[PDB]
């Protein structure tokens, strides 16, 4: 119920144009894709974490310097395909809320994909199987994540279709529905 | 051969008594630690890397904040066994040199249970497969190496033996004959 109130939230960000008003490629930016959409349904929406994390036999990077890993991340260039992937793994390494971390540095993702490349991940047509074998894989090599993702961008940014049934498999790749 | 020099070095370390002027427990400690071993073998002896490093499936700190990471490791209490290895733990995902930070390290967390528990561990008696497995695990739960350490302390610390028998474990870890 939690997943289906945020998915509410996910929707209405695009619906309304309120993705247009988000910082791009910013840690700031990823706290207001999270407050949007888990505002009023974890009490820690928005906020960096101050407990270490680890999934898959992978530890998270450590909260007590999580701050200054953001610090760095977000300088990080955004040129290039490559230097993007490159941002957004290190990204999730740094993995900076509890929960929710997923679904929102994914659309964090698009933002900056769409302001430096014109482009969008079409996330209907990215496997939920490869995605994450692609993500566990990154922080030693991000070839498989390039692989997968090069293959399905889309310039059609704004197209009703590519971002809700995007969306849809974006909350998939948590296992809701 | 580098690796047999530095061998005779780590055993001058504990002959000379000049592992007694190394400061405890500190970034700066572990950088005397790597310089004495390695100085005039690796051009970065003693040097906290810039480059980013991976073994086995797992990324060790990033290079853009591991200084920022070392500042807050070194602070991290070691009042009890439980500490230390915790701190010997974010250590090692910290990796702050390009080559030989098994061996720096291990010295390392003998000086910090000298120190504050008056043992250290009797490297002689610990396994090269337990222990190898034990630290790969760490990240995500360090009950393996807590394990594994904790049954193979000793008070004797100053014995000749344990510590020239450990420092030739020390380097069997790492490949030496
Ligand atoms: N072992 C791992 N190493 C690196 N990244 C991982 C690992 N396991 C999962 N991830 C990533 O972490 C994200 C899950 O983080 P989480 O905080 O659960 O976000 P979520 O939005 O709640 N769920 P999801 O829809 O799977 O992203 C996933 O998108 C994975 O790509
Ligand atoms: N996958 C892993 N995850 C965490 N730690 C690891 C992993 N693989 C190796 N290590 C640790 O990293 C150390 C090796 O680092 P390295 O810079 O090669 O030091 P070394 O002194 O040259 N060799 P060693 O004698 O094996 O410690 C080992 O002591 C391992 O305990
Ligand atoms: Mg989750
Ligand atoms: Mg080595």
């Amino acid at each position: 119920s939690i997943d289906e109130q945020s998915l509410h939230n996910a929707r209405r960000l695009f619906e309304s144009g309120d993705i247009d008003r988000i910082e791009v490629g910013t840690t700031a930016g990823l706290q207001q894709i999270h407050r949007y959409l888990f505002g009023g349904l974890y009490d820690f929406a928005g906020q960096i974490r101050e407990d270490n994390i680890s999934k898959g036999g992978f530890r998270f990077a450590n909260a007590m310097y999580l701050k200054e890993a953001l610090v760095k991340i977000e300088q990080m260039p955004e040129r290039t395909f490559e230097e993007i992937i490159a941002k957004y793994v290190e990204m999730n390494i740094a993995h900076p809320f509890l929960e929710g971390n997923g679904r929102s540095t994914r659309i964090w993702l698009d933002l900056v994909l769409k302001k430096n490349l014109k482009k969008v991940v079409n996330w209907q047509n990215v496997s939920k199987t490869l995605y994450l074998q692609a993500m566990e894989r990154s922080p030693v090599n991000d070839l498989e994540l390039r692989f997968l993702l090069k293959d399905n961008l889309t310039d059609d940014v704004d197209n009703r279709e590519i971002i809700f049934k995007g969306i849809e498999q974006s909350y998939y790749y948590g296992g809701y529905e």
